[PDB]
RNA sequence: AAUUUCUACUAAUUGUAGAUGCCGCUACCCCGA
DNA sequence: TGGTCGGGGTAGCGGCTAAAGCACT
DNA sequence: AGTGCTTTA
């Protein structure tokens, strides 16, 4: 499996730490940034509601109030059967929007806003603001690097496929008229709104035939006008909805229509203008004529009753009453919360008054809107007027703490170059104002003061040997842009002439994508391109060595290989006294990085990411096809978190106890130094790097699942296969297999173990015992441990565990399927955070390393080149796919019953009548009695069952022996239950008795039972019935395991759990994930039977399951 | 009870063993004061 | 069941983005 | 005769 190396150009981004160095306190100010007293932030009501406020007028002074509104535009059937066969995939593209240029017509209008062109918010007030104490008009900051690609460009496509579900500018037009062929297609008749409406009448739309301007819902007044109203007077009217027919309450939960939820631009943008007072303004100005109705309570303010005429009326037959349920008129039971908004005869009318009497009011009508309940004005009035228009901004009133990770009105500050850090570049040395240095082991830090950016451009040759190394690097961006940037600008076409023959071509675009011309001029302008390089000598100082002329690269893999050079790093010694000489006049920002790992004595495994940090400047090794520092990497401070008062620590003498078993044992005491211990990350300051990483840069090749596994498939190297389960006794039991079933593991993953260090963790009881606590202390208050961050950090650790698997025994994760399986079911595990254990699962399958303090990283797991097991994964929707080697199968009545009977769920259901009992008997071929080993012993056959295709060859005879610890009813003394039977067997010698039956003669004395009647009979006979073959025990506390099947696997062995054998599951769970496992193996069977790149699909058939597990020996 | 970040660690020790894309685009969900 | 406020996550939704003209004071 | 840069490409 030594492919799958670096063969698809994943990236990371590290997060490191800083430290100064030197001085480090530069500036006279000292902050060393000029981020320290931004002071745009407190006191924000001046600036408060201004830019995203003003997004509403420059959206409604561009979009199209009057579009081009036929849905008929297309002429189309679509699809009603009356056309003809020929598709020729047309009405795909009718049902697709085929339309182009309504986005034309959007933006015919550039719609500068009133308070101010763009240039207010582009001139350079190089200030944080210029706003002042008292009012504000025009306020602004500093343009802070292509806000334009980031933060406000992205509300403008409403038409495209922006990937959120609310912008639903073309989805309606395309959903709706499919549903109107289907509404005439078939007839409204069905629906309740057609005539529940019982004014208007009709299911959406005042006529549904007839098109309309639905962009009217998203405007302002939203869509209150399309839903509100005739939500109002959805109620207890109606009967036949709440008493069943053929129609008209066809389902329970019909709601028949709806317009698609409100758009980006809605639950936003209240009311505000340009005026020369300002207002925190957080609540409806104009007009809250608005009811979000909520009806429950009226006068709450001066009622305090949750139902104001309910609570007054009665008290005794709120419940005393029947319910509605067992005794089903709705119009008599809940017509009352209908008839309940009795509307105000009126339309607290108020505005924002009284802040000019003094500087400091904030929230007059805000408050108003919080005492009073909604105004109960903008009803319904029994049809659907424009009321409720300002619910929409009402809604930005509420909510307000939801919506607002980054709009263009509060990016940061940093040092005073907008540019920081976009390029460490030779040429833009000058103005990126980045710059990379270091000694011997510790790695430092440069940024260059503003005041002396070119004083770095003269590095003076060396003096004295007390070096302080400089690093410098040199590529060529996007060769798709940077190739035709250079020789076509103006300047250079007069420092260099070009052709103008091929001037010419490239701008009508000969040689572009999708046209036939002569390869000999494209090969001409290939060799312009090498040429005019080669006139360079800043370019020329790359070792460039594109392709040759008998056949050049294309465009695109001119592009690449262009790019994939494109990169050297070097460096020039640099005298320390001369750097110490400059440092005074404080002009260069030092800082150098450690963490945890960089410290002779501290000879622990390093962290993954230190490795990768410190080796990208491994200056001996050139990284040609290695880590390669690339991109913007903005620095982040953060300010102390608590303080050492707080930091609650012992003086020296705490010789504390262990909380570990078996180490509270050995070393009680706890022997240690003085130097006394506490988590210091949060008892200072503190800065941080972002290093992007393309890690495996240069690669030229992205593939997909089958490519990142057929090589596996071929040439195997991988036949062993991991099962996954889980169950009660052991969380997430695991089973590792060979090809033809032979269990290699046994290791349940509650324990865990530090083999290399060789002292036990004891992670049994650490694990199940600390969840139950978790269980039992997170009922009443937030516990220490979060619901589900121990699972997190237990499953990061079986990452490493199954990683190590995987690369010792060869075997391939075979995870259950969670799509084809039916259930959520009960779970060990709640929230299906086995879901995220897939996830994580892929996430780290994409490269383990060894992280040790010295290394020699020419190795698969070496750090170099890590082995990219798994290509990326997309969606939950593209799982059920195998996931380059994560397969699936399904896992359902299979995952606790072995398959050599298999009728847990027994293969007829229940028996109620006595006659339907009596023949569910019948299909039985005997059922007798030995004493010898006591065994009430029967039998039947498979052809007389239901679904006589499920199984194969249910002929068998079931017997019955052995004891079971089952987990009976017996709920005398308030829910006791017998917690065994004695034996199985012998417990219906009694029931014998009470007939007093011949059942001793080796008769079918089914024959005297089906002449017998009674009930409790029966119904004792049911119960043994399903107990003799409930095959698995009900583990008491203290678990014991007994996996008994009552057929003979040939021995008498009945898979008795209690043995020691390895073949045999140890537990339950364990049984599952083997029975997992063998679903696998048939998996990479089936698999293996393909033979092209064609995969059939990983389902399996619950038939087809039976039969191999029935024929897995 | 030590970190750069998270779980758990004491683990010969101002540390141990294993894991992680930081800013960022706005959305859904699913049951609930 | 449209009835209102969540409430915290879930999943498919920018990244893994760096030189050169060019209009510039 | 020009540094900031938003532009491109």
């Amino acid at each position: 499996y030594e492919s799958l190396t670096k063969q698809y150009p994943v990236s990371k981004t590290i997060r490191n730490e800083l430290i100064p160095i030197g001085k480090t306190l530069d500036n006279i100010r000292q902050n060393n940034i000029l981020e320290s007293d931004v002071k745009r932030k407190q006191n924000y009501e001046h600036v408060k509601g201004i830019l995203d406020e003003y997004h509403k007028q420059l959206i409604n002074e561009a979009l199209d109030n009057c579009t081009l509104p036929s849905l008929k535009i297309a002429a189309e059937i679509y699809l009603k059967n009356q056309k003809e066969v020929s598709d020729r995939e047309d009405f795909n593209k009718t049902q697709d929007l085929l339309r182009k240029e309504v986005v034309e017509k959007l933006k015919a209008h550039e719609n500068f806003t009133k308070i101010g062109k763009k240039d207010i918010l582009d001139l350079l007030e190089k200030l944080p603001s210029i706003s002042e104490d008292d009012y504000n008009a025009l306020e602004s900051f500093r343009n802070f690097y292509t806000y334009f690609t980031s933060y406000n460009k992205v509300r403008e496509n409403l038409y495209s496929d922006k990937e959120k579900s609310s912008t639903v500018a073309y989805r309606l037009i395309n959903e709706n008229f499919p549903k109107f062929l289907d509404n005439v297609k078939s007839y409204r008749f069905v629906k309740t709104a057609g005539i529940l409406a019982d004014g208007l009448g009709e299911e959406e739309q005042d006529s549904l035939f007839i098109v309309e301007t639905f962009n009217k819902t998203l405007t302002q007044d939203g869509i209150d006008t399309y839903n509100s109203q005739v939500g109002k007077i959805n109620s207890s009217i109606n009967l036949y909805n709440q008493k069943n027919q053929k129609a008209n309450g066809f389902r329970k939960i019909p709601k028949m229509k709806m317009l698609y939820k409100q758009i980006l631009s809605d639950r936003e943008e209240s009311f505000i203008d340009e005026f020369q007072s300002d207002e925190v303004l957080i609540d409806n100005v104009e007009s809250y004529v608005k009811n979000d109705l909520a009806k429950t309570a009226m006068s709450n303010i001066v009622f305090e009753n949750w139902r104001t005429f309910d609570d007054l009326l009665n008290q005794e037959y709120d419940l005393a009453n029947e319910n509605k349920k067992k005794d089903d008129s709705c119009n008599l039971i809940e017509n009352y919360i209908h008839q309940i908004s009795d509307d105000i005869e009126n339309i607290l009318a108020k505005n924002r008054k009284a802040v000019k009497a003094i500087k400091d009011f904030l929230d007059s009508i805000k408050v108003l809107e919080r005492e009073l309940k909604l105004i109960n004005s903008s009803g319904q009035e029994l049809e659907k007027v424009e009321l409720k228009q300002v619910d929409s901004l009402y809604n930005m009133t509420r909510n307000y703490l939801t919506k607002k990770p980054f709009s263009t009105e509060k990016v940061k500050l940093n040092f005073n170059r907008s540019t920081l850090l976009n390029g460490w570049d030779r040429n833009k040395e000058t103005d990126n104002l980045g710059v990379l240095l270091l000694k011997d082991g510790k790695y430092y830090l440069g940024i260059m003061n503003t005041s002396a950016n070119k004083a770095f451009v003269n590095p003076p040759v060396a003096k004295t040997e007390k070096v302080f190394k400089k690093v410098d690097y040199k590529l060529l961006p996007v060769p798709n842009q940077m190739l035709p940037k250079v020789f076509f600008a103006k300047s250079n076409i007069d420092f260099y002439n070009p052709s103008s023959e091929i001037y010419s071509n490239y701008k009508k675009g000969t040689h572009k994508k999708g046209n036939m011309f002569s390869l000999e001029d494209c090969h001409n302008l290939i060799d312009f391109f090498k040429e005019s390089i080669s006139k360079h000598e800043d370019w020329s100082k790359f070792g460039f060595k594109f392709s040759d002329t008998a056949s050049y690269n294309d465009i695109s893999e001119f592009y690449r290989e262009v790019e994939k050079q494109g990169y050297k790093l070097t460096y020039t010694d640099i005298d320390e006294t001369y750097i110490n000489d400059l440092i005074e006049r404080n002009e260069l920002y030092l800082f150098q990085i450690y963490n945890k790992d960089f410290s002779m004595y501290s000879k622990g495994k390093l962290n993954l990411h230190t490795l990768y940090f410190m080796m990208l400047f491994d200056q001996r090794n050139i990284d040609d096809v290695v880590y390669k520092l690339n991109g913007e990497a903005e620095v982040f401070y953060r300010p102390a978190s608590i303080s050492e008062d707080e930091l609650i620590i012992h003086k020296a003498g705490e010789e504390i106890k262990n909380k570990n078993p078996n180490r509270a044992r050995t070393k009680e005491t706890s022997t240690f130094s003085y130097d006394i211990v506490k988590d210091k990350r949060y008892s200072k300051d503190k800065f941080t790097l972002h290093i992007p990483i393309t890690m495996n840069f240069g690669v030229d090749e992205v593939k997909r699942f089958n490519d990142a596994v057929n090589s596996a498939i071929r040439i195997d190297e991988n036949v062993n296969v991991i099962g996954i389960d889980r169950g009660e006794r052991n969380l997430l039991y695991v089973v590792v297999i060979d090809s033809k079933g032979n269990i290699l593991e046994q290791i349940s993953l509650n324990s865990i173990i530090n083999k290399e260090y060789d002292i036990e963790t004891d992670y049994h009881a650490l694990l199940d015992e600390r969840e139950g606590g978790r269980d039992k202390a997170r009922k009443d208050w937030n516990t220490v441990e979060n619901i589900r961050d121990l699972k997190a950090g237990y499953l990061s650790q079986v990452v490493n565990v199954v990683a190590k698997l995987v690369l010792k025994y060869n075997a391939i994760i075979c995870l259950e399927d969670l799509n084809f399986g039916f259930k959520r079911g009960r779970q060990k595990v709640e929230k299906q955070v086995y879901q995220k254990f897939e996830k994580m699962l892929i996430d780290k399958l994409n490269y383990i390393d060894k992280s040790r303090e010295q290394t020699s990283p020419k190795e698969l797991g070496g750090a170099l080149n890590a082995l990219q097991l798994t290509s990326k994964f997309k969606s939950f929707k593209e799982l059920g796919k195998q996931s380059g080697v994560i397969y699936y199968v399904p896992a359902y009545l299979t995952s606790k019953i072995d398959p050599t009977t298999g009728f847990a769920n027994l293969f007829y259901m229940k028996c109620e009548n006595v006659e339907k009992s009596k023949r569910f008997f019948d299909g039985f071929d005997f059922i007798r009695f030995n004493a010898l080993e006591n065994v009430f012993e029967f039998g039947f056959d498979y052809r007389s069952f239901t679904q006589r295709a499920c199984g194969i060859n249910s002929k068998w005879t079931v017997c019955t022996n052995g004891e079971r610890i089952i987990k009976y009813r017996n709920p005398d003394k308030n829910n006791m239950f017998d917690e065994k039977v004695v034996v199985v067997t012998d417990e219906m010698k009694n029931l014998f008795e009470q007939y007093k039956i011949p059942y001793e003669d080796g008769r079918n004395v089914k024959d005297m039972i089906i002449s017998n009647e009674e009930a409790e009979f029966y119904r004792r006979l049911y119960r043994l019935l399903q107990q003799t073959l409930q095959m698995r025990n009900s583990t008491s506390d203290g678990t014991r395991d007994y996996i008994i099947s009552p057929v003979k696997n040939k021995r008498e062995a009945y898979f008795n759990s209690e043995l020691s054998d390895g073949s045999v599951p140890k537990d339950a769970d364990a049984n599952g994930a083997y029975n997992i496992a063998r679903k696998g193996l048939w998996v990479l069977e089936q698999i293996r039977q393909k033979s092209e790149g064609e995969k059939i699909n990983l389902a399996m058939t619950n038939a087809e399951w039976l039969e191999y597990a029935q024929t897995h020996l």
